[PDB]
């Protein structure tokens, strides 16, 4: 069924931040499968325990963007998440109108892997044909962005999108009001904001933005939405300015607004992709597939020169993720002579740009890591940099490389891994079991605070220790106990 | 009367190219007054003589623009001009609808000096108030130019403007058809083009362009015309593109077209003047009048530094006549210590930019020209440059300075003054009377050709020699004889 596929997707696949489909933002050690929908029903049914704080906090995760900026992905506390996912499942026949929207490019969809939200998933041919087809006969292309979107979505506006603003205000139960309550329970009983990364917040965002899409559609606008980005194709500048006005009205009705540093009108014909994308692909040494693998295999100077050219292009343009695109272009066709050189270049690029650390997972088997302890000092210097810059995805990926490849990790860099206080980093140090006593000091400092929001901020670490019998639950409810009795592990093996 | 003022203006004032109101393009030695309307009636009444060539040619005059480009002003042959001016006078009650047009900024008007066409004549306050008033509430400013205008105005389209295209085509007498014939007789019986500089061609251009102004007006466009330049103020880009379309249609109906290298749409608020104008005026040392003349008098370093800054600004922008504007800013407030320095700077600027030569007429009394023959070699080196670059206005102004200030002129530069073959230069050499024999060789080479168009190209030189009794008329008609008997002199004294 599609209800069952959504129920699997909300918990087994898209609970953790898993929207990016090329490389994940979270290392593959953390997996949210075995958190089955029946365990979510049992958690929702459980009513024990008393909480002194309204709502639940989230395990935080600062992922690095192309400009090294942090984006705070969140792992919802699972007692607050099981109710939210179960509510979205039970109400799916009244929610699936977001699937029938045609202006939302990334939306819930029955993906084969098990997910429902995968950004940048559709193939290049259809994307090109759509871009030309919608750019047919038009003069201007308007790009608009919602300012926060994740930051300031109003949860009380979830019924406003569903049955209208004034009908919902008069009505103040309906399914969308309980959805608003359950979404609020996900993040500290707070009206504004949604945790970034779970598909439940993507569904909540799609529900609110589908009314905006409906009103923009009914006024005859050619437009597409990519999460919070609206692209409009306009025969004249009348359409260009009036779409911006109507989008501003429709967002302001649901308390949202437009990012005016991201608004720009560009005369068609522009570029189907961004300009740096075609600059890289035109100069890519892999741009032609030769149908024989020896020809497809690249040389040392070819890959290195393309990587230098990508570095200059990112310094000179910087409009997008130039390094990640360029590295994905050359990463899978490396010859054995290249692997050490491109590996060290990736070490250089991963230090300077910590979002490039996941690509280091491709080469680690082919590179002989023992060497003369060069890579040993490299990964620790990266770990120190990720501790310094407060970057969670680079820290977690580097620690996944350190435990998976058994490379030792220094004490002084751990002094800042423990002091940074990223939860997912501390779960990796927790799964190592060598640093049991520095982990114990941190969790004891959390418990001695007697602040439930900090325990909810480190619920993944606390649950991993409780499931590994190294600690008891810090909660008086049965949620951790129902998780552990059924075998829920958020750091599972194969 | 206004008919009589127009009749004076066509011959006494605006026969010669005299449209510019700050400094003339022709030196003040050449004056078209004493060519009274009664002499024009007597020339028109005369029917003697036979001509083997259809129409008449014009005395040519390549004036230098801000980018050193030549513009070929023309002095119409007066037998072909008297008929044209008399025809425009007799038909003035059917022509004066061009005066009632409100979108034509430069048009026939009763000016006090005696002219009817003076470009850049209205005061700055009204121009500013108009520019703001028409820029009220609008988003875009469209600038469009007719491509040739003077070059390719179709004379057969003069009745097309007057009574409509199809009515005039069916009609193929009416006054506009004889106007078309008389305008053709001005330039070699040629359908396309108008001689630049006489007000009769300005009237002919206004007659054709007033129909374009009428159709653009009736479609509700806010627009102004400066000779061949249309500026439109647009609430949106719909108005911006549709005005360009409608102007293209209305010009193509009368066989004209749009200069598409001069078309540009600029988002308001732009600049009331051009950007270099405010850059000069903000940095002008004369920008504040102090109501006492000693304060208004400028120092040496002040004027010189402003002139250097103007030179850099013209090198760096070049969008308009930066040097002429800057020099007009400082020229009239010079202190006696400045005059030699600014004079030599003007010598430097006049050599490099020959349109700046007329400003040398302001300083020549205050500068002691005898010196050590420095200015003697300067004006001859300028004369050689004007001969080399084929610039008529610089040649004529420099020769006016040479004869008026009695400074001697070398033989070898005269070897190229005679070889350039500018008519107005040869009339200055003709009025000097020292070089009677090199003038005689040139006019004998013209007469031996037996080409009436070359005689019409040098009609001013031929008439000046005939009126000075140094030569006979080269024409079998009585036009020169009626001119000389009534005392018509085109190089008159006071």
């Amino acid at each position: 069924d599609e209800k069952r596929h959504l129920y699997e997707a909300l918990l087994r696949h898209n609970y953790f931040p898993n929207q990016k489909g090329s490389i994940s933002e979270i290392p593959p050690c953390f997996s949210s499968r075995t958190f089955t929908p029946e365990i979510a029903e049992l958690i929702s049914s459980d009513t024990s325990g008393r909480r002194s704080l309204q709502g639940y906090d989230c395990v935080e995760y600062y992922a690095t963007r192309y400009n090294n900026f942090p984006r705070t992905l969140s792992i919802i506390h699972p007692k607050a998440y099981s109710k939210l996912a179960k509510h979205i499942h039970d109400n799916w026949e009244e929610i699936r109108f977001i699937k029938e929207n045609e202006n939302s490019m990334i939306k819930p969809d029955m993906h084969a892997d098990g997910r429902i939200i995968i950004m940048n998933y559709e193939d290049a041919e259809t994307k090109t044909i759509r871009e030309l087809n919608d750019g047919f006969g038009r003069r201007f292309k308007v790009n608009a962005d919602i300012s926060g979107c994740f930051t300031n979505i109003y949860s009380h506006s979830i019924p406003w999108a569903v049955i209208g603003v004034n009908n919902a205000k008069i009505a103040l139960k309906h399914w969308s009001d309980k959805l608003d309550y359950f979404q609020r329970q996900a993040k500290r009983n707070e009206t504004h904001g949604v945790p970034i990364g779970p598909a439940t917040s993507s569904i909540v965002c799609e529900i609110i933005l589908s009314a905006v899409d409906k009103r923009l559609r009914d006024d005859g606008f050619l437009f597409r939405r990519y999460i919070a980005a609206y692209t409009c194709y306009c025969k004249t500048h009348d359409d260009a300015k009036e779409f911006l006005h109507l989008l501003g009205m429709e967002l302001s009705k649901y308390k949202l607004s437009l990012n005016l540093h991201k608004t720009k009108i560009t005369n068609l014909p522009g570029t189907l992709n961004d300009n740096w994308v075609s600059l890289l692909n035109v100069n890519s040494p892999t741009k032609k597939r030769f149908t024989d693998q020896d020809l497809n295999k690249l040389s040392s100077s070819e890959v290195i020169n393309f990587l230098d050219y990508a570095v200059q292009l990112n310094t000179q343009v910087g409009g997008g993720s130039i390094l990640k695109y360029a590295i994905s272009l050359v990463i899978n066709n490396l010859d054995e002579y290249t692997i050490t050189q491109v590996y060290d270049y990736l070490l250089n690029l991963s230090w300077h740009y910590p979002m490039l650390i996941p690509y280091l997972g491709v080469l680690i088997e082919h590179v002989y890591l023992d060497d003369g302890d060069e890579y040993k000092n490299k990964f620790n210097e990266i770990l120190s940099m990720c501790a310094e810059n407060k970057c969670s995805d680079g820290m977690a990926w580097t620690l996944y490389f350190c435990i998976k490849n058994n490379i030792d990790i220094d004490d002084d860099v751990i002094e800042k891994i423990i002091c940074f206080g990223d939860c997912l980093s501390l779960c990796l140090l927790d799964s190592s079991d060598i640093y049991e006593e520095k982990i114990n000091n941190f969790v004891s400092d959390i418990i001695k605070l007697d602040y439930e929001y900090d325990i909810d901020r480190y619920w993944l670490l606390f649950y991993q220790r409780f499931f590994k019998d190294k600690a008891p639950s810090p909660y008086n409810d049965k949620c951790f106990d129902i998780m552990k009795g059924y075998g829920v592990d958020f750091m599972p093996d194969e």
